[PDB]
């Protein structure tokens, strides 16, 4: 008959429209996600430019360090032979 | 064939309808989980990252405070000298 048919073409098409709406979510939370990412991804560009120079201010100052240690050992030694 | 061949041959084009969009939704769902999973090995990321960046900042201050101490010691000594 066209009545137990009909219903249950009527519950096929239910049934799609039902996984098309996960689909649906699913792809919201994904592009949420991509967003997410996105953020992460210049914060860590931004970071590894803090840190690169970071490392570069470091180094001068342990150099510049060195140099200030030394000089005021000479000065000392002058000092001193006078 | 005019009968419940058509008839029939509808079920199946909506049986597949229904098997392509249940296919669909399963693939969103496997996407969705890995562009989160991409996220959080990001957040692994910065969370390795500024560990290291703490602990070169500190580094970097520390140096720059015991050099500030020796500058101002050696400026004591050339002033004196300077003043004499």
């Amino acid at each position: 008959h066209m009545d137990a048919i009909k219903k249950k073409m009527q519950m096929l098409k239910l049934d799609k429209e039902n996984a098309l709406d996960r689909a649906e979510q699913a792809e919201a939370d994904k592009k949420a996600a991509e967003e997410r990412s996105k953020q992460l991804e210049d914060d860590i560009v931004q970071l590894e430019k803090q840190l690169r120079v970071t490392e570069d201010s470091r180094d001068q100052v342990l150099e510049e360090l060195h140099k200030s240690e030394d000089s005021l050992l000479f000065a000392e030694e002058n000092a001193a032979k006078a």
